[PDB]
């Protein structure tokens, strides 16, 4: 496990803000990674989440896991990073 954990197949029209309210339910965000075109506002589709504490994220995995945005089934898993300053690295081997 790890407090941070990413968040996938999340519709793009959804903003950084949308995905903050949406994870708050599980519990206080301290970081949020997400990347969206300079052009569009659209984002890519993913997010890194660096939640408190592990309970929270624990419970991301798996509440976030499957659950249904719009017409899509997100996906939720453990960063293979302790903190978000490197999980750049770790979604370009994806």
């Amino acid at each position: 496990p790890s407090r941070v954990v990413y968040l996938g197949s999340i519709p793009y029209d959804q903003t950084e803000e949308q995905i903050l309210d949406l994870c708050s339910n599980v519990g206080p965000v301290i970081n949020l990674k997400m990347m969206f075109d300079p052009q569009t506002g659209r984002s890519k589709g993913y997010a890194f989440i660096e939640f408190r504490d592990l309970e929270s994220s624990a419970s991301a995995v798996r509440n976030l896991n499957g659950y249904q945005l719009g017409s899509r089934f997100l996906k939720c898993g453990y960063s293979s990073n302790s903190d978000i300053s490197g999980v750049s690295l770790e979604h370009h081997h994806h």
